[PDB]
């Protein structure tokens, strides 16, 4: 898991892979882990529940619909997730404490900072097939990022025998 | 540290406000100031007098219709507004000379930096509501701007606490 | 690296302008040269089979229409171009191998960064107006590039061509 996302997919040309186009927040650019998607919009209740969980080296791959209207993370949510165990998370929408995420040793990956605070209800779909930027992105998969951006492959990279 | 977008808009939910979508391009990461608003689009006669007027205490949210053909505040515009006193200038649009913008200790935000200069006809509104990336920013209006975003509230914290 | 882009701007009020909307990937951001035209869509191999011609101080623009789904330019092409001369590329589209493209000491500006390498069957125009963000690019134009955009030009400034 620590082969580079473009050696990698030149290896698996029907792995999927997404640009960079997200801002790397985290203390860790390179990051690699089993996926586990979750979609929500504009409230990160899900987003702490699932993080409480134990990480295990996954990456939480969320998808807020790309909305910058608020910060479905921040700075303690980012360090739980450490605590947790987890690689990193995806965040295809808005974050907050940009002072803070840069200290956590992790992988945090946001569209673009933002000020408020999402809602706490609870609305949003766990391990849930997911579509960003026009690219499938499959519980159970392995997530692979750089400062190239990112791969989905279907099984982690190999080379042991 | 001090202040801080975040923080105040926990405290201040009324408040709107936008994510940090916007370059730096001034010597100060972090300001904050009563709102003053332009509205026009690739002329910027209206910002070098707006931007002569005392500024203390202030920020200029121009906005340029968001077009990134021609610059709106170049290394003059910067240097005047910081001797005027502003807190800092906020461009829905483009500037240029960013090299000078970065030795101007006053804040400066801009969706991009741009080659061509404005033309000078004077078109355009002082001090009207605009609406900025859906929101709406109102001239009077307190803005806070960090790493963070921009926090726009109805007035300046009020002390219901020690101060915010 | 010489001229400004404002100033030449400025001096030569009909060249054409881009605002830097590009991120600068190589370890240049400022550079200029005779341009060379390329419109093509997530395949590389016009890409590559221009660059291995002499450079000459001459600056490949490629418009890949803006995608960001596969890299029209890596690291071995790059250091390739470099090597043969080549001043820059500006890239309407993405790249890869961002940590490598920054070691090499040429204009490398792109949109964006992206994992998949660009399919090779070859397809593209060569040397052609090009349309990039409402602007007209044509070969044989003369570009320069800096942190604040990129200007057209007709000929060189009133310097020495190949490098402003
Ligand atoms: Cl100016
Ligand atoms: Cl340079
Ligand atoms: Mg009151």
């Amino acid at each position: 898991m620590e082969a580079r996302t473009t050696d990698l997919s030149d290896l698996y040309p029907e792995g999927e892979a997404l640009p960079m186009v997200f801002k790397s927040f985290g203390g860790r650019a390179r990051f690699a882990g089993r996926v586990r998607t979750l979609r929500v919009f504009e409230d990160n209740a899900l987003v702490r529940k699932v993080l409480e969980e134990e990480g295990a080296g996954q990456v939480l791959f969320v998808d807020g619909g790309g909305s910058l209207r608020t910060a479905l993370l921040g700075g303690n949510l980012a360090r739980r997730a450490w605590e947790k165990g987890w690689a990193g998370v995806v965040v295809h929408g808005a974050v907050r404490d940009t002072e803070e995420l840069r200290e956590v040793p992790i992988g945090l990956l946001a569209l673009a900072a933002t000020p408020k605070k999402s809602a706490k209800e609870g609305k949003g779909e766990v391990d849930v097939p997911l579509k960003v930027l026009g690219v499938e992105v499959l519980p159970g998969s392995f997530l692979l990022a750089d400062e190239d951006g990112l791969l989905l492959l279907p099984e982690p990279p190999s080379g042991v025998r």
